[PDB]
């Protein structure tokens, strides 16, 4: 019982923007797993998953919502850049890395909860084993079947003196560094258990599947892969890339650090806004494996006002908590905002899009001296409205050929 | 006793779409195979499997001719793309890398084949100790058989009990004596007292001999290594794969973490399209390894439409399940699969004529609004007819640029 396409979307909404139908798309892919493993055995194993080649600018959300995604959709995720497979040094053993990476970026996935869940029996048996001290009851215990209810009771009454009041140093009832201590015992003695229910089978065995059976590959760039014109040098040797990328997409076997897998019921992400080429030059076999293709929109001066704030942790503001520290204190007024982001946008359209990124610049540059001079006028508050952003920027903005420079 | 010629053929157009004179040299190939059990030891291990080139365009149907047949005869197969050993290949010199990966799967095979030949008992004898721990037989037992069926009053209500309310805390038994939960030690229980039955040795060497007998390659793009001529530059490099491939497909032996294999009767199927090279063109020795050559000729909307349906687990026959995984039935019409196909076929027909391939791309993309909005639909009736898919498709297969970026 998983979140239904909308649903899926709905929580993709939370953290990002527009890219609508990226959102829907990736979500659908998402859904369709589901779908998949519910059917016949015939097709049960026998629905290739239908990857989505992501076709936008500027890993402007794309990154993000293939990440997110993922990661509400708990499976092992890994964003590997295509042209990092070009040219020697690590090529063909290079090329199924990918599946290697993932699958360790995975076993420690499935390790990272694997304990999660045994976050019981550690504390407990923790407490437990620094729980027989003090005081002891008897020495005659397991002398009946059917009657074992009371002789046994040194903790029937101090569990609670081991809560709180845990302390002590003792030990029971060449190379040393370390006390025992209940105090540090009720949280060492769990570093013990804790590697107690730790079967490298039961990670293994379990990671491998939550991973040959629910793995999102993230590929960036693949239209780099692609191609140029007639004398095509490093190319001949980049389509091979693609080529070396067929098995693990086409669905293959390869050979891990914790085993073999299978790339078949894999999902993966192409990605990257075609300029030069075209999805359309991508290699066939592939160009075929990459079915959904969702077109990815830039972004709009709205689009910015909001990453210039919504987000949980605004570049507006932790910046104010920065200046804050100083004991200066900004006023980052809604009228600016919009000029911030009414700047980052005419940035992108005169010089190159890029999005969320263009922030990082145009803010700092916007709030240089406030942040060089702060204790030179620290207590007092400032104000940032929109004539207090354009009156810096609005030069820059409007010189292109500078702006190529500090922004 | 195998299938006759026709008898593979039949099970063979089962997914794939005329071609059959492939399928009968696909088919006569396997027959061989046989044969050569026949022709007593004098001329046993003296007899070539004799090895197919295909030669047509692309996404026709050579691969899938492959795997079906590889799988209607069960024998680890393993497609490859030559190009993927040549300019700067370190590993390009490793051309015998495939029977080591062919008997890599050849281990995987034989094993996951073991675990459901061997897995009536991996699960009861499994839930045996549980039950056990549920109700612990008495000590000491007088032989009598039908003793042991009796617990069963209590017994079987409990393991009846069992195939289907569990998840209670036990504790079973480098053996066991952990506390967890019936839900994982049924599963646990159910692996532990699994591999129980596999012999890894046996099995790891039951494994080879399917690579050395039953086993199947199909070296692809052969075309491309090939040649050209005026400078011999990348010239002696290419040739060279191909003569590196000989031994393999002339009979040699291989190192492989698994053991040794020899490649002397295996099903190596060159092929791809020679529109610029000829089989002529390629080295000799090989030209002469590659006995049977047979054609295959690009699929007509027609065929296309054919592909929609006939075929088990066609696309749409895929989709009509997947879709009613979401609990809504889905029809394509006579006139709306026409259309499809035709659309496919119009995009092949302006800028790649990506064969078969296409289809997929342009019923998923048909399918977008459905596929999301599905949950809703949930118990709705749908028949995508003529006049849907011209209402989505008709307009982009209308203008090129789009298609070569979503088709
Ligand atoms: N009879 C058929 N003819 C063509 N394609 C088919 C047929 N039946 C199913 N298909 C589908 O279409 C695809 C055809 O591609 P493939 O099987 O690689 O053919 P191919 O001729 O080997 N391709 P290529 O190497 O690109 O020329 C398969 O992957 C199937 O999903």
């Amino acid at each position: 019982s998983e979140m239904t396409p909308r649903e899926i979307v709905s929580e993709l909404d939370k953290h990002i923007i527009g890219q609508d139908n990226a959102k829907r798309s990736v979500a659908i892919a998402l859904r369709n797993r589901w779908r998949r493993m519910q059917l016949n055995e015939e097709l049960r194993h026998e629905v290739t998953p239908k990857n989505i080649l992501m076709i936008g600018p500027t890993g402007v959300g794309k990154t993000e919502i293939a990440r997110r995604l993922a990661k509400l959709a708990n499976a092992p995720f890994i964003k590997v850049e295509a042209t990092k497979f070009t040219e020697v040094g690590y090529v063909g053993k290079e090329v199924d890395s990918i599946i290697r990476d993932l699958t360790d970026a995975a076993v420690k996935m499935v390790r990272v909860q694997a304990i999660e869940k045994n976050r019981y029996r550690a504390e407990e048996l923790a407490e437990e084993r620094i729980l027989d001290v003090l005081i002891p009851p008897a020495k005659n215990n397991w002398g009946q079947t059917e009657q074992q209810q009371e002789p046994s009771a040194a903790r029937q009454a101090f569990r609670k003196k081991l809560r709180e009041g845990q302390l002590d140093d003792k030990e029971i009832e060449k190379q040393k560094a370390r006390k025992l201590k209940i105090k540090d015992a009720m949280k060492l003695l769990i570093e013990e258990e804790a590697a107690k229910l730790v079967n490298p089978e039961e990670l293994k065995q379990d990671a491998i599947d939550a991973v040959e059976q629910h793995g999102i590959v993230f590929i960036d760039e693949i239209d780099k892969i692609c191609k140029r014109g007639e004398s095509s040098g490093p190319d001949v040797s980049r389509e091979g890339v693609q080529r070396d990328l067929l098995p693990l997409v086409e669905g293959c076997t390869v050979s891990t650090k914790h085993g073999m897998v299978k790339t078949d019921h894999i999902l993966f992400i192409a990605s990257g806004a075609f300029q030069i080429a075209k999805p359309s030059d991508l290699i066939p076999e592939l160009q075929g494996r990459l079915p959904i293709r969702v077109e990815l929109q830039a972004l709009t001066t709205s689009d910015f006002e909001r990453i210039l704030t919504e987000p949980n942790a605004s570049i507006t503001v932790q910046y104010k908590a920065l200046m804050a520290t100083e004991g200066v204190n900004i006023e980052f007024t809604d009228s600016g905002i919009k000029r911030i982001a009414e700047a980052a946008w005419q940035v992108n359209e005169s010089t190159e899009n890029i999005g969320a990124r263009r922030l990082h610049t145009v803010l700092e540059r916007l709030m240089e001296e406030i942040s060089y001079d702060a204790s030179d006028l620290s207590g007092q508050n400032i104000t940032i409205d929109a004539d207090y952003v354009s009156k810096h920027l609005d030069a820059l903005v409007a010189d292109e050929d500078l702006s190529r420079f500090i922004l």
